């Protein structure tokens, strides 16, 4: 038993909601948050924006350390970090971003990332301004992830899409 609620159940382990996951994070604090991170780990937008924000941005500055230490991470790699105020630990993880022109399959590569962690509270990787087709995401993260996965997802209209279009 966890603290998720209001999710709807797509697999085993795999559950889905229409929320902010700034908001989310907050309430639940769970072990683990995703990011949908760049390889610089500059979170100017999207996702890492929006979280980097709620932090007052002291991800930013844990990250800038990181990166000065270890240098950039790969495309469908990951590094875990502090949750600061949002949760224990930001799993920070690189999905392609479509609009730089990077491959897509790295996208599974990019969830293996998540079974390293037992539950995550995770944004669609690769959706949003990362460009990728986010019925495309759920899938290669339900067929990929084997973890338990609380997906928030930000668009209304998209989580409508999603829902009805699962198969
Ligand atoms: O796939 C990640 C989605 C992409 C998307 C598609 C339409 O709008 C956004 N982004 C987010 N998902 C969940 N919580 C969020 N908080 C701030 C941004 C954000
Ligand atoms: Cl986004």
């Amino acid at each position: 038993v966890n603290s998720f609620s209001g999710y709807l159940k797509l697999t085993d382990n795999v559950y889905i909601k229409n929320a902010d996951i700034v908001e989310e994070a907050k309430k639940v604090k769970p072990t683990v948050v995703v990011n949908a991170a760049n390889v610089y780990l500059k979170h100017g937008g999207g996702v890492a924006g929006a979280l980097n924000k709620a932090t007052n941005n002291a991800m930013q500055v844990e990250s800038d350390d990181y990166i000065a230490t270890n240098g950039p991470l790969k495309v469908g790699g990951s590094c875990v970090l502090s949750g600061h105020n949002l949760a224990k630990h930001c799993l920070h993880v690189v999905g392609p971003n479509v609009n730089k022109g990077e491959d897509i399959q790295l996208l599974k590569s990019a969830y293996e990332n998540f079974n390293q962690h037992e539950v995550l509270l995770a944004p669609l990787l690769s959706a949003g301004i990362f460009g990728a087709d986010p019925i495309h995401s759920l899938r290669v993260c339900v067929d990929t992830v084997r973890t338990n996965v609380y997906l928030a997802v930000f668009d209304k209209n998209l989580y409508d899409k999603l829902v009805s279009s699962f198969l």
